[PDB]
This record gives structure tokens, C-alpha cells and sequence, in this order.
């Protein structure tokens, strides 16, 4: 339900990305949830909700 | 170089997403950049750059 709009043009950097030009519109997935991408001790990469994650103090 | 600690468990709902658990260590990748998940006017969807998008007021 909720719209967007692109304030900016941006390439995407991988394929998980989306290109998107100035003022295009586009819906706002996952309840507006922001992400963070993150790499595990497998290697495996994806995307996490930036609210369960913390910056580690060691 | 970043390092997070996962704060709570998180089950991926989709492929782009990353199983995690709590105490979990990771590597924070993208310069810490926040991502929203949108979809476009051709229904493909992709991460952006939150920052580089807003609510719509109409
Ligand atoms: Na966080
Ligand atoms: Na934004």
C-alpha cells in the first residue's frame, strides 16, 4: 500500500538491487522494515533487519 | 572491517534474506548503508538505498 518516491538515481550494485531513476515511484515492501546486508562465518550473504543487529564493542 | 551482533533470532522469508541467530557474529557489509525493499512499475523488486527515497504525499 505504501508509495515511494526515488529522490535520486541509483545503479544498482548487484543483483539483488534495483536501478531506479529520479522521481520514479515504487512500492514500499516488508511493512517499510529497514535492512542491512551482512556476511555470516559461512560466507553467505543477505539481507537482515537492521533493528536485530547491533555494532559489536571487541 | 565492521562487526554486528545479531540482538534476536531472525528466520529469512525470502532467498535475499539471512537466517541469523542472537549472540550470532557477522560482517556488516555496504559501508553500514540501510536498505529498503521496493518494487517497481514493471513488478520487479530489489533493495535501494533508503536514503535515496521517500514517502509519497499523494
Ligand atoms: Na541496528
Ligand atoms: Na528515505
Amino acid at each position: 500500500e505504501v508509495v515511494v518516491v526515488a529522490k535520486f538515481d541509483y545503479v544498482a550494485q548487484q543483483e539483488q538491487e534495483l536501478d531506479i531513476k529520479k522521481n520514479e515511484r515504487l512500492w514500499l515492501l516488508d511493512d517499510s522494515k529497514s535492512w542491512w546486508r551482512v556476511r555470516n562465518s559461512m560466507n553467505k550473504t543477505g539481507f537482515v533487519p537492521s533493528n536485530y543487529v547491533e555494532r559489536k564493542n571487541s
